[PDB]
C-alpha cells in the first residue's frame, strides 16, 4: 500500500511575477512575460530576447552576504521554496524535522557563475576564482541551503533531468511521501540560463526561436510559423505533504498529486519521436499509477515547447492515450506566455495545473493563431477556458528522451 | 509489497584501472592511482596531481563520431555502463525494455566542455560555441544517450548530490526495483571535474591537498598529516536487479542490496558537523531499513576524503551508530588509494564494497602512517585484511549536509 500525498503549499518566481498569484493573473490574462533581455550584448547573437524574471529582490529572502555566495538559479531556487512554505503554514520542530526534505533541481545550474569565473580563470589565472565558486553554483545547494536554513534533515537531494527536472523533482518527493520515507518535501526546480553560453549553446544547435522584431510572438505551440523554443528564467516549488499529517494540523489542501509516471524514449540526444510514442507510455504510466482512466483527464498542461517536432510529437502522444476523449479535454502550452524555464518548466507548470483546478479554468495558448497540420485538439487558443477540471495532467519531454508526467486531482 | 534487490553487474573507469577486474588488484595491492596530472598546465595552481583515468580508450566503446560530441564525464559514464550491462548477461527485448531504465549522475558533469566553450565564447564569440554544447555537457546525458544505445525504455533520470551523487543514485534506483517501478536499472555516477575551472574552484576553497611533492601520500584519511581531499576522475555502474528477476534467468548474483540510508546535516554549506550526527542518523536510516541489528555489519567503505573535519566526523558517527561494535567491524578510505571522484566516489566505493564480501576482504586505508586523536577504530591501515564479512556498509556525505548509506549483504 502507499499514502495519499497533497499539496499545501507553492511559490514561483516567474517571466510573469514574482510570485504564484501575480503570475496565475498573467497566465489568465494571456500576458507574455518574453522581451529583449538588458544589461547584456547580444548584438552577435541570433536570439536577443526571453522571460527574464523583473525586480527580483533577493534581500526579501537573505542578507547581502548570503547572496554573494549563490548563483542566482540558487538565489530562485530558495525564493520559490521560502514562498511554497510560508504557504503552506508548517512549523518544523525537533518532533518532525527528520520527516521534512528537500528535492530542488535544475537543468542547467549556475551558468552565469560559470561564466564570471571562466572570465576571472582566462583574463587573472585560478587564484582570482572566487572561494564560493563550487557550493554557489552545485545543482544540490538550493536543497543544501533550504535544508540549512529551515533545519530539515529528511530526505536531501537534487535531480538534473534536463527539460524535466521539475516534473521529476515533484513526482520523486510525491514517491517519498507516499512510501513514508518522509511526511513533508519541498520539490520543485529553478533555473537561470540567459547568459552568453545559455542563448550561445541553445543558438549553435538552432532550437531556439529568432523572432528577434516581436519577442512576445516568438513562442507559439502547435502555430505552423513556430521556430523553436524560447529560453527563460525562474523557480517553482510545492510543499507536499501526507494527507492525514496535512489534515491533522488544519492546512489549507490546494489539490491531491495521484500519479506520476516516467519513461525513455531510447530514440534521440534531443527531438522527440514523430508519434510521441515515449511521451505516450509516460502519460499511460501516470494513469496506471492513479487507477484513472484516460477519459477521466479534463485539463493538459503540454510541455508545448514551440519546437517543430516536440509539439507535433505531443499531439501524437495525446491522440494515441485518450483515443475518442482526446478532444474532450483541454490540452495548453503556458510555455506560450512564460517560456521555457528548462528545469523549473515543470515546477511553475505543476503550480498552473493546481490553479486550473482550484479555479475551474484551461489557461490560453497564446499566438496560436493557425494550428498546424492535425494540431486539431482543444488546444485553449488566445484565452482562458472555464470548464470542469476535476483531473489535471502535465507533462515534461526532455534531451536525451528522458519524459515525465504528473497527475493532480480536485481533494475533497 | 517491497521487492529484493540483488548486483548482477558492475564496471568501472578509476585511477587504478580501465574496468572493475583491473582496479580490485590495485585495491587489495595498496596501489596508488594519484599522479601529477599531465593533461594541462597548473604552475599556476596550488594542487597540481589527482587520480587520472590512464590510456581510456573510447573506441572500445562508442564511434570516434558520437564520442567527438561528448564530455569525457559521458564517456567515462557509458563505458562504466556498457561493462556493467555486459557483466549482468542481460538481453535487452521488446517483452524487458520498458521495465530497464538507468540513474547516471554526476556531481559537476561537463566542466572541460563547459570551460572550453567559455574560451570560445569569451575570445571568438558565440558563433564559435559547439552545437553539441549543452547535449554534450549536460548531467543527464549518460542516462539519456545509455538509453538510446542500448533502447531502455524505462525509468531515465540522474541525480546531481555532489560527493553523494553515486551511493544516491544506487539506492533510489534500488527503490525504482523495490517499489515496482522496474525491474532493472543501471546505476552509478561518473565524473571529470579535472579542468582550470575544477582544480581553480576547489583550491579557491582551500578544500584540496596541496602536497605536489608526494602525490601517491596525498590522501591520507585519518592520518594526522592529512590536508584535505585529491580530486579524482573516474565512473561505477552497477546493474541493479529484482531478485525473481535474477533468478528466472540464472543471473549471477554478487550480492543482495538490503539497505538505503538519506539524511539532511542542516549544518553548514560545506562543513560536516564534528560529532557526525547527520552521517550516524544516515547509518541507523540505512541499518533500519535493512533490519539489521548493527552488530551484523563486518566492514564499512568510509567516506574518508582525507579532510580534517570529514574524516574525523565520520568516527564519531561510526562510534555513535556501533558503539562497543565500532571497534569490531573494520572500516577504510580505499580514497586513500583513488582519491575523490566526487559523484562517482559512492558508485565505485559501492562495487568495492561487493567486492569485500565476493572476495572476504577488507580493502586498507594506505598512507596511515599516524592516526589522528580519537580515531583508534580498525581502519586497516597499510594492507589488506582477509576476514568474515556478511555485511558492508558504504558511506557518502556531500556539499549541502547531504548524506547517503547503502548496506549491501552476501546472497546464497
Ligand atoms: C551544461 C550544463 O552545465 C551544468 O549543468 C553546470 F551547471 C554543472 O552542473 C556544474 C559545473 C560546475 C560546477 Br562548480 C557546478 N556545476
Ligand atoms: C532522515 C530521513 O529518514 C528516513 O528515515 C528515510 F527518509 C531515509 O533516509 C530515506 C529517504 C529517502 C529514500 Br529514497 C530512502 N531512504
Ligand atoms: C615508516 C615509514 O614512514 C615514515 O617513516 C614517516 F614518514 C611517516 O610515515 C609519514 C608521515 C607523514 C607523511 Br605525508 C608521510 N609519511
Amino acid at each position: 500500500s502507499r499514502r495519499r500525498v497533497v499539496i499545501t503549499g507553492m511559490g514561483m518566481l516567474s517571466p510573469l511575477g514574482l510570485d504564484v498569484p501575480s503570475s496565475w493573473e498573467g497566465i489568465l490574462a494571456g500576458r507574455s512575460g518574453i522581451a529583449p533581455i538588458e544589461h547584456m550584448d547580444l548584438s552577435a547573437y541570433s536570439t536577443r530576447f526571453g522571460g527574464s524574471v523583473k525586480g527580483f529582490n533577493v534581500e526579501e529572502y537573505l542578507s547581502a552576504k548570503e547572496a554573494r555566495k549563490l548563483d542566482l538559479f540558487i538565489q530562485y531556487g530558495l525564493a520559490a521554496s521560502f514562498q511554497a512554505v510560508r504557504d503552506s503554514g508548517l512549523e518544523v520542530t525537533d518532533a518532525n524535522r527528520e520527516r521534512i526534505g528537500v528535492s530542488m533541481g535544475s537543468g542547467i545550474g549556475g551558468l552565469t557563475n560559470i561564466e564570471n569565473n571562466c572570465r576571472s580563470l582566462f583574463e587573472q589565472g585560478p587564484r582570482r576564482i572566487s572561494p564560493f565558486f563550487v557550493p554557489g553554483s552545485i545543482i544540490n545547494m538550493v536543497s543544501g541551503f533550504l535544508s540549512i536554513h529551515l533545519g530539515l534533515q529528511g530526505p536531501n537531494y537534487a535531480l538534473t533531468t534536463a527539460q524535466t527536472t521539475g516534473t521529476h523533482s515533484i513526482g520523486m518527493a510525491a514517491r517519498n511521501i507516499a512510501y513514508g520515507e518522509a511526511d513533508v518535501m519541498v520539490a520543485g526546480g529553478s533555473e537561470m540560463a540567459a547568459c552568453g553560453l545559455g542563448l550561445g549553446g541553445f543558438g549553435a544547435a538552432r532550437a531556439l526561436s529568432t523572432r528577434n522584431d516581436e519577442p512576445t510572438r516568438a513562442s507559439r505551440p502547435w502555430d505552423r510559423d513556430r521556430d523553436g523554443f524560447v529560453l527563460s528564467d525562474g523557480s517553482g516549488a510545492l510543499v507536499l505533504e501526507e494527507l492525514e499529517h496535512a489534515r491533522a494540523r488544519g492546512a489549507r489542501i490546494y489539490a491531491e498529486l495521484v500519479g506520476f509516471g516516467m519513461s525513455g524514449d531510447a530514440f534521440h540526444m534531443t527531438a522527440p519521436p514523430e508519434d510521441g510514442a515515449g511521451a505516450a507510455r509516460c502519460m499511460k504510466n501516470a494513469l496506471r499509477d492513479a487507477g484513472l482512466d484516460p477519459r477521466q483527464v479534463d485539463y493538459i498542461n503540454a510541455h508545448g515547447t514551440s519546437t517543430p517536432a516536440g509539439d507535433i510529437a505531443e499531439i501524437a502522444a495525446v491522440k494515441s492515450v485518450f483515443g475518442e476523449h482526446a478532444h474532450a479535454l483541454s490540452m495548453s502550452s503556458t510555455k506560450s506566455m512564460t517560456g521555457h524555464l528548462l528545469g523549473a518548466a515543470g515546477a511553475v507548470e505543476a503550480i498552473f495545473s493546481v490553479l486550473a483546478l482550484r479555479d475551474q479554468v484551461a489557461p490560453p495558448t497564446i499566438n496560436l493563431d493557425n494550428p498546424d497540420e492535425g494540431c486539431d485538439l482543444d488546444l485553449v487558443a488566445h484565452e482562458a477556458k472555464p470548464r470542469k477540471i476535476d483531473v489535471a495532467l502535465s507533462n515534461s519531454f526532455g534531451f536525451g528522451g528522458t519524459n515525465g508526467t504528473l497527475v493532480f486531482r480536485r481533494f475533497a
